[PDB]
Parts: structure tokens; sequence; C-alpha cells
């Protein structure tokens, strides 16, 4: 039966907070594993208005950097606003100065509210633009702004770079690479070398994917990577670059005003040979969905297995994530989601070898899937997915795996945040082979993306903990806590309670100390 | 885990048998329910060659009519070949005379009624998918009469899957040449037997007509959906090239299979008609390509139609995989042959009845209990995505059956099915279509038939009753075949009625209470 939230406590995920001057010791219930040593670092919006000027969209609030430190079974909590140009100019001018995703200012945003990742010995907070912000992972101080356009030919880059075990970083962004035309560029940033010079200054374009519309790139949030292949999924959510420059020059546009849906193209999937740095011209096609998060991608005989969190439909899912809608009472929140895209976890299987002798047949000869790929006479390969998880307006989202050991490789387990009509209200584990699921949830508690940490000496895939930040507003209750679950079955091992609210956070990482 | 059949006992499903002169008494184990009083009547092929001339395809063998009678806890088995023209002329001439689905006769439409049996008024008719249906005596299994549906209504053929309403009304669908220069599909209605006692077939009429996606190529239609207020028809990319049968059957000899092709670009078109106002509804429902043979059930839920289907993903015709030489191969080869086939999947589609243009670009499926979507586009098409109910690698839930008398056309919870393992029937299944919970019955080296549901007379719940299935079980010191009775609640075994003779594949049938 449908879990309801009449108390409306999720509204606290979208309430402005104050930063801390120094770390705060959390109150620990249960027992934190003595092997867990390091820092959970997470990004999200923390300031949702400047004076009496509101930010309107979920992705507009000013970037706040959060840290839970684990040492010898003890936990501290800390947070500092990132000193972006967006933030600094707002504090100076006492108004909204820089246009954000869904809020026009009355200059491209560097508001780094989305994620944080390592480059070399350094860490960068990011959003999805050309500006990334160097931050100190120890003190949470802001170090510098870096403009990716100084180094490589991209207009922006996702908040979901892939990082290989040696430190190499891959990312994607749109560009004008091709003559007369839009393209998508894979950027690679090397590991730090003996010369010790900034790896960002050695950035390069590895390969370029073509675009389905000369003048309209698709919105890209993440992408797939394996040892030999790069997978890029081109959705029907398009950026109409004509609509901004028109309004930026004529009348008051934000980033959300530039999006449109292409109703006829469906989804085009694309692969590139990572090592030979070569696009492969296989025209993979399927029906329309939005995609934000790839789960994992791997090679199996000569197929790519592509596990995705999908939303069925071509309407942009971000239309449903304005703060006024997310702050509404529960009955209204559910009503608002009634015509939304339906979330579904899907496995697609892409054949690498296309034999014309098989035209009109299913090419997916693997024994352990129901995914199909049909070779048509016009050379397109039409894909049908294997559904791994699907519940009515209950999304398995913000997925995470044992990335260090299983990213890009055959795997069994994913962890995610369960969204109930867009409200984060449970944690999920999914076996992608058997479709078995496990769930943690408590009434009136709204958790964040779960981050997996392996026991250091683990040989198994799910031998470790998942960490999640939980908001638990009520009479009597501590307003928030860090939750530590056993990764085997999502049973609770400990929690670390704080006496202050913590707003929504999107992404982060655990930094082993 | 993967179930293997290295002994190859499934080959006995496709082996010829002799009819019986009178019913055999079957050997009972367990307990036959004492409220089960009636006959299980099923059809299938029983003669797979005529002398030295083979039939090639699964749907070519000559129709055999089977009967298990239940009374006071005891069981009899009987079988007689149906005396169709195809059979009678093959016996007379000692050769294949009538071209079958996948077999050309060498030196005239088939009435080889191997597929199903159903009631019209006080009569029973065996059928295939052509214009010819065969009246049979359900007590003696004697053949009574050939009936040509073209004498009565303008269809070219009619499915082996009519819907029968509680009062006896029969609805069926078939292609026709209706509109000026145009193929269409006609819904035929056969009324209940009236006070006249006049033959209901002489009162048959066309209810409504669906348009065809292609002026000259109708799609293959195997079944359709029916609710109290609506008729639902699914137009798949499997097309019949009418140019091609009249063209190729004159050169040397084509069969029916030779006429099929697959349309690569249309996907699937779904269609609805208002049943009571007898009107086509012009909503252009569209989705991705699949083969469809069996609807499971259909019902109305607020302003939506819930359409549950057994699908095969892809546009290649599934029947290409059902030639007898391939089904008789050893198990490793049977598996290899199914590698590139369409993947089976049970899908629930949800069709909005009310389309508002202010919702253009959005999902119209506002129901609380489904992940199915229907997106209204600018060109007015409605693009559907299904909710997947069951999906296993080359493991189909097929030959679906429900508690039809009480739940057909209505909200429902349970379906029963035959599980196909790379096209080999090797288990029985039950599916809760709401929770997606399944139950399975299987035994090594046992190959069952479509399960048919019979309700307990005092039934309170939808699944209060039994399912009956005919099972082939060849092997050292085993009875070669048996009637299986399972409890419909949990598919636990209730009884078997064993026989000492082989029983080949049967496709469909019914339970006639008495
Ligand atoms: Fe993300
Ligand atoms: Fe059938």
């Amino acid at each position: 039966s449908q879990v309801e939230h009449p108390a409306g406590g999720y509204k606290k995920l979208f309430e402005t907070v104050e930063e801390l001057s120094s770390p705060l010791t959390a109150h620990v219930t249960g027992r934190i594993p003595l092997w867990l040593t390091g820092s959970l670092l997470r990004c999200g919006p923390g300031l949702f208005e400047v004076g009496s000027e509101p930010f309107y969209h979920l992705f507009d609030g000013q970037a706040l950097l959060h840290k839970f430190d684990f040492k010898e079974g003890h936990v501290t909590y800390h947070r500092r606003f990132i000193r972006t140009d967006a933030y600094v100019r707002a504090m100076t001018e006492k108004r909204i100065v820089i246009t954000e995703f869904g809020t026009c200012a009355f200059e491209v945003t560097d508001n780094a509210l989305v994620n944080i990742y390592p480059v070399g010995e350094d860490y960068y907070a990011c959003t999805e633009t050309n500006f990334i912000t160097k931050v100190n992972p120890e003190t949470l101080e802001t170090i510098k702004q870096v403009d990716l356009c100084n180094y490589v030919s991209v207009n922006g880059a996702t908040a979901h770079p892939h990082i290989e075990n040696d430190g190499t970083v891959y990312n994607i962004g749109n560009c004008f690479g091709k003559n007369f035309s839009i393209a998508y560029n894979i950027v690679k940033i090397p590991p730090l070398q003996a010369d010790k010079e900034d790896p960002i200054s050695k950035s390069e374009i590895v390969v370029q994917f073509p675009c389905s519309d000369r003048f309209k790139p698709s919105y890209v949030h993440s992408f797939g990577l394996t040892p030999n292949y790069i997978v890029f999924v081109e959705t029907p959510v398009k950026i109409n670059l004509f609509k901004f420059l028109s309004s930026w020059s004529l009348w008051g546009a934000n980033y959300m005003d530039c999006f449109e849906s292409n109703e006829t193209m469906g989804v085009w999937l694309h692969i590139a040979d990572k090592k030979r740095k070569k696009y492969i011209n296989n025209k993979y096609r399927t029906s329309p969905f939005n995609l934000f998060h790839h789960i994992n991608t791997y090679e199996d005989h000569e197929f790519l297995i592509v596990d995705l969190c999908c939303w069925k439909g071509f309407e942009f899912v971000y239309n449903y994530l304005y703060l006024a809608n997310l702050r509404e009472n529960w009955e209204e929140v559910k009503k608002n989601a009634r015509k939304a895209p339906q979330p579904e976890v899907r496995r697609y299987v892409l054949p690498l070898n296309i034999d014309k002798a098989d035209t009109g047949k299913n090419l997916v000869t693997l024994p352990n899937t129901t995914a199909t790929a049909i070779l048509c006479s016009d050379e397109t390969i039409w894909l049908e997915p294997e559904v791994l998880f699907s519940g009515p307006r209950q999304a398995f989202e913000f997925p995470q795996i044992n990335y260090q050991k299983y990213g890009g490789k055959p795997y069994t387990y994913a962890y995610g945040l369960g969204l109930n009509h867009f409200v984060p209200d449970r944690l999920c584990k999914l076996n992608v082979k058997t479709k078995e699921t496990w769930v943690w949830q408590e009434p009136d508690s709204y958790p964040s993306e779960p981050i997996f940490v392996s026991h250091p000496d683990a040989l198994e895939e799910d031998d470790g903990v998942v960490l999640s930040v939980v908001v638990s507003p009520g009479a009597g209750q501590k307003p928030a806590y860090l939750l530590i679950l056993n990764a085997k079955d999502l049973s609770e091992v400990a929690r670390a309670e704080v006496e202050i609210n913590i707003p929504v956070t999107f992404h982060g990482l655990f930094k082993k100390s």
C-alpha cells in the first residue's frame, strides 16, 4: 500500500540554512564500524532566496558543501557555502545577480550545487556549465574558479564525470565541433604525473559524437563508460539555443525556457571505441524517455549492457521540480505528478557486431536477458529493454554501485533513492540479475542518495555500508541524521544525529582518509 | 535457473496417433473433485504425415478431437479424428490433397479444424482460422457438418478465438475486402439461440468494421479483446501479402506461410470500437513492434481500457520457428534455433478513452496503480508504453486462460498459462496481474498443455477452483500421458488421470459442464 506523507516534513528539504563556523560533533546511536575512516562530501542548494528575491527551481539554490567525518567510531558534521561568483555577488549586491537554471536575474552560472569529484590531488565542486570550483575537502574553503573553456572546446560538461582507477577523468559536453554543426565532445583529463603540473591544463578531446539536429543538442546529464567503450544516450529533450540568445538579448530568459521536446525522434543511442578514439556508426534507436542517471555499463561477449534509470515520455521531467510545487501539501504533490513521465529501470543490450544476414531478426543472442535488438533494412537497430524495476510514480533514482571495483564491469547490485511522486522517501537495493529488492524506510524521514563504501578487505561486491543523509523533522525528533546501513540487506548499523536541519543534497562521494 | 530437456521427450507431442473406437477408463491418482462433472474437450493435430508425404509445420497436422469425461470421481478418455474434407480426401486419395498452413499439396481453402472448439447456440464447432468451421457431436465426438461462414457473412476467415458472452452471443473478427478498393476487418456477431430454435449462424451479422493500415495487406489477427462496452483490436506488423497467394499458388505451389511478411516501419496500431453503439473510435494508438497471438483479458477502469497481452518482441513472424523438423530436434539444437527469435513478454497496455488536446505532450494515464503510459503527440497519435507483468529469457507465459465466465471483460487478478521453454511446453504458471507474483508447476520430462480453469460451484474468490491440463510424459516404465488437475489457488496437484497411450500437442479447448 501507498506510503503517504500528510505531515509535509519534506518541505524542510527546501528550507534555507546557515553555514557552520566549525565542525559539530554528532550524537552516535548504534555502533559505527571502526574501519570506516574518511569523509562523506555532498553538494546541494542551501540558500533558496536572497532577501525577498526567491529562487524558483530545485536547481537554483546556492551551492552548499557538506561533510561528515568518520574517525574511530566518532562523527562530525560541517557545511560551508561555496564562494562562487554567483554566491559572492549575491552577498555583495544583496540580490540575485547571476541567472540560475530556473530563475532569471533582474554571465553563465558557476553555482556548483550538484556534485564534487577528484582531479589529480584536487577536488572540484560542479554544476553542468563550463565553470567548476576547486574546494578544500578538509576545511570546505573555496579555492578557485576554473573555466573549462580555457582548456577544451566544450560549452559545458556534466556533473557526472567518470573516473578510472588510475585517476583519469572522462566527461561529456555539447560543442560546435563539427563544421556548421552541433556535436558532443568527450573530454579526458589525465592523472597527475611526476612533473606534477595541473592535469586540467593537459585536457583533451578524445572523440566526438554527432548530433541528431544540426542546431539543437540534447540535454545530457550522464553517460556510460567501460574499459573499451563510451556509451552516450541522446534523448528527445532538446536545448533550443535560439530561444535563449533571443531572450538574453530581447527579454528575460532562464535556462529552463530553452528546453523543448522532440516528439518524433525517440531515443538514439551511440557508442564509441574508447581506446581507438573512434565513433562507431551503429544507429541504435528506441522509444522516447528522459534519462538522468546511467547505473552501470559493461561488456558481455560482443554486446554492451546498458543499465539506465528512465522516465517514460518525452516531456522534460524538470518541469515538475519547481520549488513551489515541491513545497506543496501531500495531496497536491501527488496530484501534480499524475501526468508526469513514469520512472522505470531498464536494461538495454547493444550488439557490437551487426551482420546483414540477420536483417529483420533479434540480434541479442545472450542467454540471460529478455532485451532485444532488431536490425531493420534501413540499418537502424531497434532496441527493446528488459525492465528491472518499475512502480507507479515510485522511482529508483540517484543510483550508486561499488564503483571502484565494478564500474564498467559485470555486476549484480545497485543502490538508490526511492522517490514517491518526486519526494525522496526510502532507500533501495536492487539485484539486477534476479530483480530482488531490499528497502529501508521510516515514517516522516526523507533520505538522500545512498553512497556505498566497501569494507577495505572485501572480496564480495556488497560487503560494506551505505551512507545516507536523512531529514527527520518533528516534535521530539532530531531534525537530521547520518544513517549507516549494512549493504547486504539495508539493515541499520548506526546513525549520527545532529540538532540542525540539512537541506536536500544531490550527489557526493566518500573520501577514504 | 535453466531447465534442460536432454532426453527429448517433447518429440512425442509431434508424433502421429490412432483414434479410439470408444472411451478408455483412465487410472486415477490423488482425488478428482466430486463437483467436477463434464467434459474437457480439446483440439490439436494427430496425424503428421499421409503415407510417405510429410506435413511440415506445427499447424498442418490433421485435426484430432479429444475428450476427458469426469463423473463421480472417475475419468474416461476418448479421441476421434475430425472428418473434415482435408482428412476425408487424404484418406480416400492416400496423399495430402488440401494445402495446409505450411504444406503445399501436389496435384481450395483448408477446413482442418485443429485449433479450437466453441459453442454456438446448442451446438459445438471445431475451427481453424479459415471460413470453414466444423460442427461436431460433443458426446460421441462424431463429425456432423461442414459450415462455410461465407454463406452467411462477408469475412474471408475468422479467428479460432471468438468471445462468448454469458447469454451465448458470439463475437469474432476476420479480414474482409469491405471499403471501396480496400481491406478492412469485420466484427461478426452470432446471437443466442432464440425461441424459434433457428440456427443462430443464419442470423449472423457484421457489428462494426476496423480500417486497415495498408490498403492491400491486412495484418494476421489471432485474437481480440472484448469488454461490456468496447471491442479492442491489435494490428501488428505481421502482414499477409494477398498479391502473393493468388500469384504464387498458380506457378507451382505456395502455402499460407509463403504469403506472410513483416512490415518494418509501422510498429503496432491499437484500435477500439464502441460495442453497443457499433462504432469505430478514431483514436490512433501506437506502440513499438511485437507479434500478438493471445489477449489475456481486457477491462474498463474509469476512463481507460486495460489491455493485457502475451507479446513477442520484434516484427519477425514467430510461426517461422514452429516447423516440425525444428521442434523435433535434440534439445541443444532446439535452444540454438531460438537464439534470434522474438522474446516473449506479458504486457499491460492502458488506453485512454478521453483525449484532451490541452494535454498534448503529456502522459494521459492518470491511474494510480500502473506504470503504463500514453503520450498524446501533436500529430494526434497516442504513443503507448506498457507495464511489463512477466518476462523471462525465451520463457513465455502463453496460452493464457482466466476465470472467463465471471471475470472475462472485467477487472481481474489472475491468469493461468503454459510456460514455453525455447518454444517447448514444460511448465504451468499462474500470474497475479496486480502484484506480479507467480506460481509454477513442473515435473522433469513432462510436457503440459494450455491449462483450463473450472470454478468450484461454491466459489467465493476468483481463483476458487481447478485448472486442467493434458500432460505428455514419455519414459521408461512411465504412463505416456495423463490429465493433470491442479488447485487453482496455488497450483498444487489435486489428481491425475493416467492413460497408456500417447497424446500429441493440443492447442485450445473448453470444459463443458454437465
Ligand atoms: Fe545527477
Ligand atoms: Fe490461439
